Order: structure tokens, then C-alpha cells, then sequence
């Protein structure tokens, strides 16, 4: 069987929306995806609840210049100011969402935290195809703020039977399902 794929619009309208879809990339893999600027307590609750471990923030290179991430997990960081210890699915999404502000800087953040900022290359998926770059890339297309929310979700068995089930997973919450794969292919013919 051949599991049914949503439309990159389909996703670039969820992210639009403050939702979260789900990217596959057929080369290891689902990650849950939002935009970082829309985080909130809720959709953070959400992806902690799937979260194999870490909860990411890919950000766009020039947001990296400006915080001094440069291209030299080790880095994680936390809101310095109106958060509770940094764990809180509230607090984890102020975090997220300074991350997105195009004026925060270092030292709006203290280290260690529990938010894991990552670099994304320039390009995005055309340069790198990894959900990296597609979280940003999502929400640049979204027109917002270059900075996505990603984690791993949870697996373990079998490549045809991961995708099944994501589908599902998917539907039962509302997700669009996509593959870095069409994300590559849409951009490539609507940049
Ligand atoms: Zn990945
Ligand atoms: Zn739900």
C-alpha cells in the first residue's frame, strides 16, 4: 500500500494557523513541527507528550548571527526573565517564542535550558534536506518569523509501517503529514 501524503500547502497553511504538521524525511523518520513564534503551553504539552527527548528550535543563520550561535546538543538555553525554572510547557514556549523575536539576544537567555537551538543552513531544504531546515523553511513559507519548534516523535519496527502509523497519529490530531522529499519539490517549483 502507498500511504496517503498531504499537500506542502497543506502544511505551510497548518503553520500558518499555529498548528503543527509532521515531516518525514526518507533517509533515517517523522518529526513534529510548528513555528516557534506560535508556540504555546498547549502545543509545547503536545510535543513533550511525543517527544523522544529533545525539544529544538531551528533557527535561520542570521538569527544565529545575532544570538552568537555560529557555525563552530551542548547548547541549550532558557528565557532569563518571566519563567519558572524553564521546564513548563509555558515556560519552554515563552523560550520558543523569544527564539523567534527578531530582537532578542544572548543575553535575553541563560544556559543551561531546556529549549535546544539549531542552526539551519541557507537554502533550507534545497541546500540541506534535513527537518532543520524544513521547520524553517515551513515557517518562512507560512510568512513568519524564520524559526521552527521540532522534536522526534516517539517510535520502532518497520520503514512502511513508521509512516502508517504517523498517518494515523496525524489524523487522530489534525496534522498534515508531508515528506522533506515534496517539501524539496514544491519549493524548487514555486520559489
Ligand atoms: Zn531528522
Ligand atoms: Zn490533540
Amino acid at each position: 500500500h502507498m500511504t496517503r501524503l498531504d499537500s506542502v500547502e497543506r502544511a505551510v497553511a497548518d503553520i500558518a494557523a499555529g498548528k503543527a504538521v509532521i515531516v518525514i524525511d526518507d533517509e533515517d523518520e517523522g518529526d513534529l513541527i510548528f513555528a516557534a513564534e506560535k508556540a504555546t503551553p498547549e502545543m509545547v504539552a503536545f510535543m513533550v507528550r511525543y517527544t523522544s527527548g529533545y525539544l529544538c528550535v531551528p533557527l535561520d543563520g542570521a538569527i544565529c548571527d545575532r544570538l552568537g550561535l555560529l557555525p563552530m546538543y551542548t547548547v541549550t538555553v532558557d528565557a532569563r526573565n518571566g519563567i519558572g525554572t524553564g521546564i513548563s510547557a509555558s515556560d519552554r514556549a515563552t523560550t520558543m517564542r523569544l527564539l523567534a523575536d527578531p530582537t532578542s539576544v544572548a543575553d535575553d537567555f541563560t544556559r543551561p535550558g531546556h529549549v535546544v537551538p539549531l542552526r539551519a543552513k541557507d537554502g533550507g531544504v534545497l541546500r540541506r534536506p534535513g527537518h532543520t531546515e524544513a521547520a524553517v523553511d515551513l515557517a518562512r513559507m507560512a510568512g513568519l518569523q524564520p524559526a521552527g519548534a521540532i522534536c522526534e516523535i516517539v517510535s520502532d519496527e518497520g520503514s512502511m509501517a513508521h509512516t502508517d502509523e504517523l498517518r494515523v497519529f496525524a489524523d487522530e490530531h489534525g496534522l498534515a503529514l508531508i515528506t522533506i522529499a515534496d517539501l524539496i519539490e514544491w519549493r524548487r517549483k514555486h520559489e
